[PDB]
């Protein structure tokens, strides 16, 4: 078919933080070689993860601020394992330099320019919660209905969480971005504490106010839910406006949602930058070759699409993968590592073309399709260069005119690079753009990123 796809660089929506993933619960430790990785392969997997040149160029990592008592299974261990005695006793803190592999992981990524960890909790400490458990849900002694006979941990959390930042800053690794809830609305046997949008906005505050009374400058985040619907239940609680004239939205610079019980595919009701911090295929089924067969939850193409709605209907500035590699033969991680051997999926690849040009700060532009075969996002870099992502859910090739429209400079050449069953990120021949318009033909079922060159 025939589609003409414009781009307008003046009608310019939200900006990008970037893309991403975590290595949370000891997966850290498979990029290191925990089930037989070779260096080779170890130094390789942190490439395509990290090198804009070599690889993906995440800009996130997403590690989590572990609640537990011990290393056992796949048990991410705490700053503060065990009951000082009470909430006012001297915290007794441990720091091992390791955090479950995510801080040298940290470390070989902000090596090869990785700006932006976030570090995100799971739960506090079990004696910190009415349950006296890190499991199971459970709510932290002192928040809004939630009293305890052993008193008021809320400060306690506060003083904890920022512990953790100052170990990773003494150690020479600043954290950018700090979370103290996961999927409150979830009951598991792992990791867990729930609470409301009111809960959440009664520590928003004491959290930011307890990090200016320290000086410490950090990003918070809020209340990495569910889904996206879930976390959207959650904001009008983050803006109620306290006696004090402040709502914890006026904390926060970053509000956050999964997307597992609904996806995003609709904007946020905050003022403030939307995130999706965690996605990926739980089904246990394993597609690492496909980028389309029958739409399966683990394809490429699901992923190429499941990104562009993100930033084009749900305006969100980042996308964040659940975990980068792990030694599974699952889609719950990007890269299958099987003992010795790497296997980047199509979605891996779908996130690289993204991630790869559409760089941090980085401004979403309009961009329409003639056809509604091929769905297309654009954005334009600090530094001039035009990313434009076009999915071909057409079972033939489409012919595209690309328009795009008036540009500080001329544009002269244009590259694209392909995702599809027989290409994981191609780099093809240039095309000249005439008149800031150029003819190029994309594959049946595929993923093109076409990038301005100068
Ligand atoms: C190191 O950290 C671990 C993990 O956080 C701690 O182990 C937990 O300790 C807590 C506190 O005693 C235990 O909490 C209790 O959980 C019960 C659930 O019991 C069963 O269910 C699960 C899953 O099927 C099994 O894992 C478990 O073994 C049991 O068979 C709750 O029913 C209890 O609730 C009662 O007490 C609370 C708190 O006072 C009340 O609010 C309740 O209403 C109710 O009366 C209780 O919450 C937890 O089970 C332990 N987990 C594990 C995995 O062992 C260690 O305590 C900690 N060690 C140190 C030294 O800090
Ligand atoms: C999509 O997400 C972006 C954030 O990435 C949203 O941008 C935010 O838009 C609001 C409302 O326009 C801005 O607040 C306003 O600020 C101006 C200038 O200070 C002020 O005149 C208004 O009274 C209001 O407070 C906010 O600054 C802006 N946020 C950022 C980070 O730029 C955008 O609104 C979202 N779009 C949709 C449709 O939800
Ligand atoms: C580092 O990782 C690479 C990439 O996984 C390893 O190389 C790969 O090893 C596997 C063997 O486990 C090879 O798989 C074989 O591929 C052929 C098709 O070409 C297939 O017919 C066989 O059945 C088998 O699956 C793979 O080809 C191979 N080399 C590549 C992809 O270049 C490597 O062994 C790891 N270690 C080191 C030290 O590099
Ligand atoms: C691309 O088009 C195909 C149909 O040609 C869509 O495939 C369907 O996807 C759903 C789940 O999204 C499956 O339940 C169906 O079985 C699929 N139909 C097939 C294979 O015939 C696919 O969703 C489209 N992808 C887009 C628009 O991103
Ligand atoms: C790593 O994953 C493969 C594939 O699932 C599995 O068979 C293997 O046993 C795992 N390695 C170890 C050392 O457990
Ligand atoms: C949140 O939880 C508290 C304590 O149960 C309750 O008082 C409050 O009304 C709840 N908030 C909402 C918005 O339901």
């Amino acid at each position: 078919i025939d589609a003409q796809i414009n781009v307008d660089l003046q009608a310019r929506y939200q900006s990008v933080d970037g893309f991403g993933c975590s290595q949370a619960f000891q997966r850290a430790e498979d990029i290191f070689g925990k089930y037989g990785l070779s260096p080779k392969n170890q130094s390789y997997v942190l490439d395509l993860m990290y090198s804009e040149e070599r690889g993906a160029g995440f800009t996130i990592l997403r590690n989590g601020i572990g609640s537990s008592n011990s290393s056992t299974s796949n048990l991410m261990n705490s700053i503060e394992p065990f009951s000082p005695g009470s909430p006012s006793s001297t915290p007794n803190y441990t720091w091992d330099h390791y955090n479950s592999g995510q801080f040298p992981l940290s470390q070989q990524a902000r090596a090869r320019g990785l700006p932006y960890i976030y570090a995100d909790a799971w739960s506090a400490p079990g004696y910190m919660k009415t349950n006296q458990d890190e499991n199971w849900s459970g709510f932290l002694c002192g928040i809004e209905g939630e009293t305890c006979p052993s008193g008021d941990w809320r400060q306690a959390y506060a003083d904890y969480l920022v512990q953790y930042v100052k170990f990773y800053a003494e150690s020479g690794v600043p954290v950018t971005h700090l979370g103290f809830l996961n999927e409150p609305q979830e009951v598991v046997s792992y990791a867990s504490m729930g609470s409301n949008g009111t809960q959440a906005a009664e520590f928003v505050k004491i959290l930011g106010q307890t990090l200016e009374r320290e000086g410490i400058d950090i990003e918070l985040t809020c209340c990495d839910g569910v889904g996206w619907s879930e976390q959207e239940a959650m904001i009008p609680g983050l803006q109620v406006v306290g006696p004090d004239g402040k709502s914890a939205e006026d904390y926060l610079s970053v509000v956050t949602g999964h997307g597992y019980s609904s996806a995003p595919t609709f904007p946020l009701s905050t003022k403030r930058r939307t995130w999706l911090t965690e996605w990926t295929d739980l089904s246990g089924a394993f597609t690492p070759y496909t980028f389309f067969a029958d739409g399966g939850a683990g394809e490429g193409m699901t992923w190429a699409n499941h990104i562009q709605t993100a930033f084009v209907n749900a305006n969100v500035s980042a996308f964040i993968y659940w975990i980068g590699a792990e030694n599974s033969t699952t889609n719950s991680g990007m890269i299958n590592l099987i003992n010795d051997e790497v296997i980047p999926s199509k979605r891996f690849w779908s996130m690289a073309s993204f991630s790869k040009f559409v760089r941090p700060n980085a401004q979403r532009v309009k961009a329409t399709s003639s056809d509604a075969s091929v769905t297309v996002s654009a954005f334009e870099n600090t530094n001039g260069v035009v990313a434009i992502q076009v999915i071909n859910n057409g079972t033939s090739a489409a012919s595209l005119t690309i328009d795009l429209g008036k540009t500080h400079k001329e544009v002269k050449k244009v590259v694209p690079w392909v995702t599809s069953n027989d290409y994981d990120l191609e780099e093809m021949s240039e095309i000249d753009v005439k008149h800031n318009s150029f003819l190029a033909s994309v594959p049946a079922r595929s993923l093109t990123s076409f990038v301005t060159e100068c």
